């Protein structure tokens, strides 16, 4: 070492509460969740996204980086934002979600947004012990943050090792929590050389995370893009803070398919 990402991590861990809270939102895109969250409080089950995740995935999908189709397996679906988002797409026929749930984890939130009937969200499931099934689309947003870059390296590599057997010339969108550490990068290079795809940064991600996403469509230099992200996040430290770009939250409509 040390990578630019590790420097970013260093500096991040050196921030105070105020500096952190102003940095994490500085210059990023975020969707207005006011109405969605108020609606969810009133117990509404149409239109609303159960979390910020639906828009986060929509960013990828609208750019054709991942194109959900056929049977969609959403590992670690949590509340179900990605599953509920995919349920509305014409090419999607089945949505199957597994999440850990229980104490300390988000349960699947039952909704009646457009296409809910083709969605099955299952809790009490450790995806790491789940036998890989046949699917046309594989999603994965797993990766628990830590102040230690190395702990994150371990968790990340564990996630990649878990998801690889699910990949079969199919669409995928897979969260890479810590992409700047060297062993993760070699692993990703091997994975890319076997299954293709590219690492891309989602603009709705906060500056407080170096997370990138291994998506199935397109190609590129991984190390170059990771370091590109690193220099961006570093620049945003010294950049006069910019209030985030507020965008419309996704609307998931209503009805069965």
């Amino acid at each position: 070492g040390e990578t630019l990402g590790e420097k970013w991590k260093k500096k991040l861990n050196q921030l105070s509460r105020k500096e952190f809270d102003l940095y994490k939102k500085s210059g990023i895109t975020e969707v207005d969740r006011t109405e969605a969250k108020e609606g969810l409080k009133r117990g509404e089950t149409t239109h609303h996204a159960v979390s910020r995740g639906s828009a986060k995935l929509q960013w990828f999908v609208e750019r054709n980086m991942v194109i959900p189709e056929g049977r969609v397996i959403d590992l670690g679906c949590g509340r179900g934002g990605w599953s509920y988002y995919c349920a509305g797409l014409k090419k999607v026929t089945e949505v199957r979600g597994y999440t850990k749930g229980g104490p300390g984890h988000e349960e699947p939130v039952p909704m009646s947004t457009y296409g809910w009937n083709i969605v099955k969200l299952m809790s009490g499931k450790d995806v790491f012990y789940l036998p890989p099934e046949k699917c046309d689309t594989l999603l994965c947003d797993i990766g628990e943050s830590s102040p230690s870059p190395t702990v994150e390296e371990s968790r990340t590599i564990r996630v990649l090792k878990m998801v690889e057997p699910w990949l079969k010339n199919n669409q995928f969108c897979i969260k890479v929590l810590n992409p700047y550490m060297p062993t993760v990068i070699e692993h990703l290079e091997r994975l890319q050389r076997k299954h293709g795809g590219m690492l891309v940064r989602n603009p709705l991600s906060r500056n407080s995370t170096h997370e990138m996403y291994w998506i199935s469509n397109g190609t590129g230099n991984i190390v170059s893009s990771v370091n590109m992200v690193s220099r961006l996040l570093l620049n945003r430290f010294t950049m006069t803070h910019r209030r985030p770009t507020i965008e419309k939250d996704v609307d998931l409509g209503a009805g069965t398919r």
